[PDB]
C-alpha cells in the first residue's frame, strides 16, 4: 500500500511543480502516486539533487485512477490488421516496392495497427534493428496488455551481449535510431534532452547506441505524452512539435493565425543545474489535433543528404530530427528551407523525399478543421451512455466502429450506411488516383535504365529526376497518409493529380530523348 | 479545483481514522474528497465537534477515481421489468392478494429493479408514503443515473408544508418508517444511532417523521456500504446485521463456526460526546456474502404485535429493527425468541409473520455456499478483458446476462443453455410448488368465513390459526425470496411441501369441523 | 430500450391495478350468494349493487382499453383505485350483513 | 473388438428369428452386436433355455452403426422446459388442482 510523502517538503526545492500541481486538478495527488524520492528527500539541497528520485512511467500509474480511460487506451482492435505490408495489390501501395527502391522501408512497411503495439512493432519491424527484436513466439502478437505492460516482457533480443546495429536476418534493415523512440514512447523523457541534442544531463540523445536506448524504453504512448502528471492539463511532450510550433514560430495552425492564437501553446522548459535541458507545450485547450500531432506528422527522424551537394546529414544533425509542420504543397520548400533529402531513388538516381502519416498536416483546411472539428471528435469521442458518467474514449481507432458518437450525432441527416457511403466515395477516388500515381511514377522510373542504356544524357536525366522528386512527392504523401484522402480530399485529388502530371511529362521527356539516341 | 488539507491536523483528534486512514489503500486520498471541514477545524475541540463538516455521500464522490465501478454500479437492467406487481398471475405470487390480506404488501408488492432506483422506489410504492412521492412525470421511471444524483431530482412531493404520513391516493398505505430507510440509502450515516435507538447526538431514529426523514435522504446504496471509505477495506455498515453477527453473537455464517472465525466481522464503534453513537463492522475478507446481507434479509423493519399477549410493538421498540438471522426452519424459533409477529390475516385472524427477501439465510448451508462461492461470483462477476485491467463487475443482476464469467468459469462441464436449462429446472420446479402451495392456503382461508358462519368453535378456529403460521412461513418465503429456489432448491421443496401439509391438515379440520355443525 | 422500458412501467404497474380491482370485484361478487342466501336485505344487496356498478366501470374501463394505461396512465391510476375502493366498500357491507343474520 | 458367432447355429433352434433376419436389411448384422450367447449355446435345448444369454438393450447398440439417428435422437431441446409444472397460470391447466382433486 502506497504511503503519502509531504508534497510540501518537495515543494520547498520544487517550485516549478508546486505552482502546477497545487492549481490543477492533481492538487491532491500525492507524489509517491509517480515518485519514489526517499533517498532522494534524504540527500538532496535544493542546488544538488542527490540521490535520484525514480520516476514512474508505466501507464499503470495512472490506470488505479483512470481505468476506464486505461482500459479503453490498451484495447486491441482486432479488424485492424496484423503485420499486412502496405506494398501488397491488395494494400495501400501495390506497386510500394518499385517506388521506393533505394529506402529502407523496402525491407518492411505495414499498416499501422492499435496504439498498445507501437513500442513492441517499432521493435520488430523488419526495417529497423537488422531483426535484433522478435516477439517471445508468435502468441505474443495478440499481447496489448502484456506489450503496455512492457515490450521487454513480449520480445527477446537475439544476441544481448552486443550493442550494435546489424543484420540478424538477411532481408531486414537497420534503420532504427534514436529520434524514432519519441513517438513510440515517452519513458525517456528524463533522459533526454529537448531535440535530443547532446547535453551532460542526457543519458539519450540522437547519437546513442539505439540498441541500448531500446533496451531502456517499455512502455508505449504514455498517458502522460498529453496530460501533464502535475496539472492534469492538456499538453504536449515532443521537442520536435514544440520546435516548429514555438521556436519556429509557425504557431499550431499555420493557416491560421487566429485559431493559432486561440489554441496555442506555452513552451515550458525544466533545467539541469542551470542549464536549460528538457521542455513541454502546455495548450490553451485540450485539442487533440495537437496532442495527435506529436506523431501523426511528416517528419525526419533519420539521416540524410542536402539536396545543395549530397552531402550526408546525420544523427548528429538537428535536421535529423525534424517536424516539417508543412502541408503537401508547402513541402518541397520546407524541405528546401533546410537543405534536406532522404534518399536516392536505387532505378532513377533522383534525389527524393521520404513521407511519413502527414495526418495533422492534411487535416489542416479541410472542411472540417474548419469548422472547428479536431482528431478527437472522430477517433476517440466521448462515450455515450444511457446511465453514466461519461468519459472520453481512449481507444484511438476508425470512426466506423463508433459512427453514432464519431459522425452522426452531428450529422443527423445521415444513417450509418450513408456515413460510410460518403468515406468510401471519398476513399475509392483517391486510391484510384493513388493507383494511377503509381502507374505513370512506375512507368518513368522503368524509362531510367532504357534512357541511361540509350545513351540519354545526363542533363536529360537530371531534368526527369527533378520532376521524379516532384511526383513522388505527390503521390506519396497520399500511400504515407492514412486517411485514402478521407481528411482532405480536395487536397489529396490536387496532389494526386499533380504527381500524375509530373510524371507524364517526366515519361514524355525519357521516351523522346531516348527515341532521339536511337534515330 | 480541489485543494487539499493537512490530515495530519484532522489526525490530532482523530485517531480512529488515521488508523484506519494511514494503513489501508485510501492512505493517500485527501480528506477533501469527501469532506469539507474548515469551520469545523476552527471549532471543534478533543471532544466537542463544534461547527459540523460536510461530509459527501453521493456517488460521484467515488466516481472520479472510480468511474469503472461507478458506471457498472449505475447501469439499469431494462430486461429487469418495472413496477411489475407481484400479486398478478404472471409474476411470483398469483394469490398474494388473498394470502396477505391484512398486511400493508396488499397495496402494492414489485418485482425488484435495478440498484439505482432503491431509493425512489421505496419513496413511490403505493404501500410507503400514501403516494405522498411520485416520480416528477412517467419520463422519469427510466433514470437511474438521476436518481443516483438524487432521489428529489427525480420525485415530487405532494406536499411539502406537512410532514404527516397519510393517503393522497385511495389505495395506498403508509407502511414506510424510518428504519426502512436503512436498506435504501446510508446517507443518514452519520445523523442515525446504531439501531436507530434515541441518542442526543442523532437527528434521526425509528421514532421520527419518515417523511421529514425521507427529505433529508438522496442516494441509493452508497458505496460505503461496502467499502470504509477510510481504509478502502471490506466493511458493513448496516446495524441490524452487526446486531445479529456481534452483538448476538451468532456469526458470520451461525451454521458454520469454522467459517465465521475466517470470514468474520469487527465491530467498530464511533462516538458523539465520549457515548456510542455509531458503528461499522469491519471484515475479515472481501465476502460478498456478508456484504449483501446488510439488505438481502428478512428483517422487522416495522410494528408489530406480541405473539404471546397480542400487544402493540412500536417503533419505539429495537424489535422494529431487527434482523432474525435465522433460516426457513429457525425462523419461527426466532420470532418466538423476540414475541414478535407482524400481522393478523384480514380473513382468518391468525397472528402471521410477514417474510422479506431472506436471499443470505436462504444461500446458507446449499451448495455453492458450502463450496466457498458467494454472491458476486454469480450476481457482480470479475470483468474478463482481452487486453485491459480487471475489475469488478458492480452491476448486480442475474447471472444469465454474464453465464460465461458468472456460471460457465466454474461449470466448464456446460455450455450457457446447459446452466440456464439447469436454472430453470429449479425455478420451474419450485414455482410449481410456490403455487400448489397458495392453492391449499387459500382453499384454508375460504374455509374460515364458512366455519366461523357455521359456528365452529373458536377452540378450532385457534388450531386452524396456528396452523395457518406455519402453513404462511413454509410458502411466503419462497416468494419473497428471489431466486424461486435456485439458491437452496432442496430447502425450498421441503419448506414448500411443509407448507402444502400443514395447509392441508387446517383444510381436513376446518372440513369436519363444518360438516359437524351442518 | 428506455422508451420500451417506460411503456412497460405504465403497462406493468397498471395491469397491477386491473388484477387487484379483479380480485375485489371478484370477492364482492362471490359474497352475493352468500348474503342472499343469508337472508341480507333487498335494500343492503340493492346498496351493493349501486357499489358494483361503479366497482365495475371503474375496472371494466381499462380491460377494455387498449394500451394497459400508457395512453393516460394518471387516469387509469385514479380509477383502478376508485374501483378497488367501491368493491372495499360493498365487502365489508355484505359481509357485515352476513355476519349480523348468523 | 467384437468376435462374429455362428448364426446358423442359433437358427437351428430360433426358426422365427432366421426368417426376419434372413430376409430384411440387417442379414448382415451378426448376433454378437446384441447377444452374448456363448453359455446359452453350450446349454440350451430346442425348448429349454438352459443359461439366458446376455441382451443390450442400450440405445449404444444401434449406435455404433446409426450414429446420426441415435445422436438425433439424444438431443435435448433445451427450450422445452423442464420440470415445468402444469397446475400454474402460465402453464397448461390453471386450474388443475381444484379439478383433479383426489387423483395422484
Ligand atoms: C531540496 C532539498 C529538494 C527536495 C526536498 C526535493 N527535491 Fe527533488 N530535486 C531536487 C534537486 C536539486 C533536483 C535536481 C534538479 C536539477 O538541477 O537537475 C531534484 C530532482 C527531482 C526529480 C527529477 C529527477 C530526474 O530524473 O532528473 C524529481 C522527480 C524529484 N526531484 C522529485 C521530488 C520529490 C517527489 C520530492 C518530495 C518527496 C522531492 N523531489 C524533494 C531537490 C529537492
Ligand atoms: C488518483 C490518486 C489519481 C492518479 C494516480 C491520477 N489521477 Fe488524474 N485525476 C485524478 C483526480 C481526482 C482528477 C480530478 C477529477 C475531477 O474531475 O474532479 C483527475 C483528473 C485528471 C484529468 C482531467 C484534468 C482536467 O480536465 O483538467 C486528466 C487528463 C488526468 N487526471 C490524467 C491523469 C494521468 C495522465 C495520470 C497518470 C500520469 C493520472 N491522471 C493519475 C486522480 C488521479
Ligand atoms: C506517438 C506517441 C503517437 C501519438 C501521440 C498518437 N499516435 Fe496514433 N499511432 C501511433 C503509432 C506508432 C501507430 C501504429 C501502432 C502500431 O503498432 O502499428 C498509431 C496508430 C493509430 C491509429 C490506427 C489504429 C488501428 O486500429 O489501426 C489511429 C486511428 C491513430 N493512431 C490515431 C491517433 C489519434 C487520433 C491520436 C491523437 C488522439 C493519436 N493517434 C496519437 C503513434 C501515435
Ligand atoms: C493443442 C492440440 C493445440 C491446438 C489444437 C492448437 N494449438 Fe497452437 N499451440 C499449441 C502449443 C502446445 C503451442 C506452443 C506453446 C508454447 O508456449 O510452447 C502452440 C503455439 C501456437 C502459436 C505460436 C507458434 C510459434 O511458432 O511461436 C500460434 C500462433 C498458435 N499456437 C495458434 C494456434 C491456432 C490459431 C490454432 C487453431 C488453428 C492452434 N494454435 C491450435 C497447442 C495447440
Ligand atoms: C513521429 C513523428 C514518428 C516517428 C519519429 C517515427 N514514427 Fe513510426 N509511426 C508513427 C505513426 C504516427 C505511425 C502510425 C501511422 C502509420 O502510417 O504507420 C507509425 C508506425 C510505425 C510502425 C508500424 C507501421 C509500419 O510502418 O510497419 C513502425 C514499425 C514504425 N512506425 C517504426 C518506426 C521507425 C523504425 C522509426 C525511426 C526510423 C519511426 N517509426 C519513427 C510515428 C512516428
Ligand atoms: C493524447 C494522444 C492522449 C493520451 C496519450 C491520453 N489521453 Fe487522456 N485525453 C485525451 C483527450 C483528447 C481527452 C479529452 C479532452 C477533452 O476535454 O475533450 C482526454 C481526457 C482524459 C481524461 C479526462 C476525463 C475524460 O474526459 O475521460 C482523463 C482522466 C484521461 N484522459 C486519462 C488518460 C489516461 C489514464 C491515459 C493513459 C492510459 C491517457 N489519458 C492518455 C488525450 C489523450
Ligand atoms: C472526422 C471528421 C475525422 C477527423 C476529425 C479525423 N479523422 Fe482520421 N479518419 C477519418 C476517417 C473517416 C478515416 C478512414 C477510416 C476508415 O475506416 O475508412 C480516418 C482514418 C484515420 C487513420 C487510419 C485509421 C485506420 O485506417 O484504421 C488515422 C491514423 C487517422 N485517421 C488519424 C487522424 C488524425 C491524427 C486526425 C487529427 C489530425 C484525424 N484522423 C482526424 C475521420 C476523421
Ligand atoms: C481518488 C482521489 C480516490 C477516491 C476519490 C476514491 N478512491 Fe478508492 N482507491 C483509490 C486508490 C489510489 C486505490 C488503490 C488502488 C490500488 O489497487 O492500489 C483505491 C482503492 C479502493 C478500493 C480497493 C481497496 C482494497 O482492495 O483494499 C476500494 C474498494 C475503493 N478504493 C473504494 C472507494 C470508495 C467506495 C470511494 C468513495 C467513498 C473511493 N474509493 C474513492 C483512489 C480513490
Ligand atoms: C441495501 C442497501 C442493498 C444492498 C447492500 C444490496 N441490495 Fe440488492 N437490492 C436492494 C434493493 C432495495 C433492490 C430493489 C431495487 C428496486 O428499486 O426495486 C435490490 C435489487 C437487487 C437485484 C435485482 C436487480 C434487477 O436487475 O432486478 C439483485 C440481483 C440484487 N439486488 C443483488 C444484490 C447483491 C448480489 C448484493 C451484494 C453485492 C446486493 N444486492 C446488495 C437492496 C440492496
Ligand atoms: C433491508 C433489511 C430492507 C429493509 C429494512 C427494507 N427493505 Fe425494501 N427492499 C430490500 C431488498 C433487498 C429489496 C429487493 C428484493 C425484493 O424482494 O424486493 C427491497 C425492495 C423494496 C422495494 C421494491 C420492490 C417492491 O416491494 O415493490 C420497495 C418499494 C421497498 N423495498 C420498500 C420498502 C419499505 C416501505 C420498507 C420499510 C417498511 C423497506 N423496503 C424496508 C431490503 C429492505
Ligand atoms: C456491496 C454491496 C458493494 C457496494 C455497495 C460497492 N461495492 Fe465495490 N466492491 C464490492 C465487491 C464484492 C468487490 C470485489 C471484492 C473482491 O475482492 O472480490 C468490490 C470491489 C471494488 C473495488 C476494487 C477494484 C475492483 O475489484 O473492481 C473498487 C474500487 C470498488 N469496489 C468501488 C466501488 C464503488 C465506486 C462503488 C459505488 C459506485 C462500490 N464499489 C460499491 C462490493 C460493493
Ligand atoms: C450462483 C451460484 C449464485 C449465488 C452464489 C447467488 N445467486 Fe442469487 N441467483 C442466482 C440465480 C441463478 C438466480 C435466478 C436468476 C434468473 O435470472 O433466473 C438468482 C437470483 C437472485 C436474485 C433475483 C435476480 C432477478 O430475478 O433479477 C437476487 C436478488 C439474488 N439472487 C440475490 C443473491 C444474494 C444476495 C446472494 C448471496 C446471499 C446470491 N444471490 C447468491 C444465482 C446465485
Ligand atoms: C451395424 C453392425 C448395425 C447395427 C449394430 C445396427 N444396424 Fe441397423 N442397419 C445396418 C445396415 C447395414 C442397414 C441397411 C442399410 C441400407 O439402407 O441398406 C441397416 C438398416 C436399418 C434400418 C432400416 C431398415 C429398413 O429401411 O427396412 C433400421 C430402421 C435400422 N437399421 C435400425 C437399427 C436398430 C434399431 C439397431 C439397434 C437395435 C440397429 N439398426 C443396429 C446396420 C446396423
Ligand atoms: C412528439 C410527436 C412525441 C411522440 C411521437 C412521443 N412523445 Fe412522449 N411525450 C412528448 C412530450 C412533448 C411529452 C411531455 C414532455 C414534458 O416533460 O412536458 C411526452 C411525455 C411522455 C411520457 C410521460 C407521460 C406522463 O408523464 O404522463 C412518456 C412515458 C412518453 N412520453 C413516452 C412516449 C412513448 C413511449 C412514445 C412512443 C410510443 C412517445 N412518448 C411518443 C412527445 C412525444
Ligand atoms: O513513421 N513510423
Ligand atoms: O423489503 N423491502
Ligand atoms: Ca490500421
Ligand atoms: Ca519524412
Ligand atoms: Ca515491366
Ligand atoms: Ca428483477
Ligand atoms: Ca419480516
Ligand atoms: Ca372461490
Ligand atoms: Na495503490
Amino acid at each position: 500500500n502506497l504511503k503519502p510523502v509531504d508534497a510540501m517538503q518537495c515543494f520547498d526545492c520544487h517550485t516549478q511543480i508546486e505552482d502546477m500541481h497545487t492549481v490543477g486538478k492533481h492538487a491532491t495527488v500525492n507524489c509517491v502516486h509517480c515518485h519514489d524520492a526517499t533517498e532522494h528527500v534524504e540527500t538532496a539541497s535544493s542546488r544538488r539533487m542527490g540521490e535520484r528520485p525514480v520516476t514512474r512511467m508505466d501507464l499503470e500509474a495512472c490506470a488505479t485512477c483512470h481505468t476506464a480511460q486505461f482500459n479503453s487506451f490498451v484495447e486491441v482492435r482486432h479488424e485492424s490488421h496484423p503485420r499486412l505490408e502496405k506494398a501488397t495489390p491488395t494494400s495501400r501501395s501495390p506497386m510500394f516496392d518499385k517506388l521506393i527502391a533505394g529506402h529502407g522501408f523496402a525491407f518492411e512497411h505495414a499498416e499501422p495497427r492499435s496504439h498498445a503495439f507501437m513500442l513492441v512493432d517499432h521493435f520488430v519491424v523488419d526495417r529497423a534493428y537488422g531483426g535484433r527484436f522478435q516477439f517471445k513466439n508468435w502468441q505474443k502478437v495478440t499481447d496489448g496488455m502484456g506489450a503496455v505492460r512492457g515490450a521487454w516482457t513480449v520480445l527477446t533480443d537475439a544476441d544481448p551481449e552486443s550493442s550494435d546495429q546489424r543484420r540478424f536476418l538477411s532481408q531486414t534493415a537497420t534503420a532504427a535510431n534514436p529520434v524514432c523512440l519519441n513517438c513510440k514512447t515517452q519513458d525517456h523523457i528524463l533522459d533526454w534532452a529537448y531535440m535530443g541534442d547532446e547535453h551532460e544531463a542526457a543519458k539519450w540523445s540522437r547519437t546513442s547506441e539505439v540498441v541500448e536506448f531500446a533496451r531502456d524504453l517499455n512502455h508505449p504512448l504514455n498517458c502522460f505524452m498529453c496530460h501533464d502528471p502535475h496539472s492534469a492539463g492538456p499538453r504536449v511532450v515532443r521537442d520536435g512539435l514544440i520546435n516548429a510550433v514555438v521556436d519556429r514560430g509557425l504557431g499550431t495552425y499555420p493557416h491560421d493565425p487566429v485559431k493559432s492564437e486561440q489554441q496555442g501553446m506555452t513552451k515550458v522548459t525544466f533545467q539541469r543545474g542551470r542549464e536549460d535541458f528538457r521542455a513541454i507545450g502546455l495548450l490553451d485547450t485540450a485539442d487533440s489535433n495537437v496532442m495527435c500531432a506529436q506523431c501523426h506528422v511528416e517528419y525526419n527522424c533519420n539521416p540524410g543528404y542536402q539536396l545543395s551537394d549530397g552531402s550526408r546529414v546525420g544523427m548528429d544533425d538537428r535536421r535529423a530530427n525534424h517536424f516539417f509542420w508543412a502541408n503537401v504543397f508547402d513541402y518541397k520548400e520546407a524541405a528546401q528551407e533546410i537543405d534536406f533529402f532522404d534518399f536516392r531513388h536505387a532505378t532513377t538516381g533522383a534525389a527524393l523525399p521520404k513521407l511519413q502519416h502527414p495526418e495533422a498536416e492534411t487535416f489542416w483546411g479541410s472542411v472540417h478543421e474548419r469548422n472547428g472539428v479536431a482528431c478527437a471528435d472522430c477517433h476517440m469521442p466521448k462515450v455515450q451512455l444511457e446511465n453514466g458518467k461519461v468519459y472520453t474514449s481512449h481507444s484511438q481507432r476508425t470512426p466506423r466502429d463508433m459512427m453514432g458518437q464519431a459522425c452522426l450525432n452531428c450529422h443527423a441527416e445521415w444513417t450509418e450506411d450513408q456515413a460510410l457511403y460518403a468515406i468510401d466515395y471519398i476513399k475509392n477516388y483517391t486510391h484510384g488516383k493513388i493507383v494511377k500515381s503509381e502507374y505513370w511514377l512506375a512507368k518513368m522510373i522503368d524509362l531510367f535504365p532504357v534512357a541511361k542504356r540509350a545513351g540519354v544524357s545526363e542533363d536529360v536525366l537530371n531534368q526527369a529526376r527533378e520532376l521524379h522528386y516532384d511526383a513522388h512527392l505527390y503521390w506519396e504523401w497520399w500511400t504515407a497518409e492514412n486517411s485514402v484522402g478521407f481528411h482532405n480530399p480536395d487536397q489529396a485529388r490536387e496532389s494526386l493529380m499533380t504527381s500524375i502530371s509530373k510524371s507524364k511529362e517526366a515519361v514524355s521527356l525519357l521516351n523522346d530523348a531516348i527515341d532521339a539516341q536511337v534515330a
